[PDB]
């Protein structure tokens, strides 16, 4: 596990341009999660333009939750 | 499905001040996911300050993959 803390404070310092210095983990809770992400491909109009996005969504439904993880737009729709 | 679709650009709106207007699904890829959130409580030095963080690491053993999803301060360890 402090493996898993040390590559934590790894990536933060990779991604932020930070130098925290690991020192020791202090608490771990964990859990094991499941459900499906879907990825959608839908047209939208946007001002008049149809466009082609597509969306992730990750829903978990034993616990009855759904998020936006990612929405990104794919181009034009034929005209 | 076409139900996750609007909820999606429904959240794509509210979260960037948006107008799309969904038009329909073009395409829908599906995959079930598992694996372990672990919620990492660790002491750091940052510049000479030992202070106390929380990381959020989502680890998929099936497939050799890991990612810190979050990284925040919590505040001063004792001194």
């Amino acid at each position: 596990i402090e493996s898993l803390a040390r590559y934590a404070v790894d990536e933060h310092n990779k991604k932020q341009n930070s130098l925290l210095q690991f020192e020791k983990v202090v608490n771990t809770k964990q859990q094991v999660v499941s459900g499906t992400i879907y990825i959608i491909t839908l047209e939208a109009v946007d001002g008049g333009k149809k466009k082609v996005y597509e969306a992730k969504v990750w829903e978990k439904p034993w616990m009855n939750f759904k998020e936006l993880q990612e929405f990104k737009l794919i181009g034009d729709a034929p005209s």
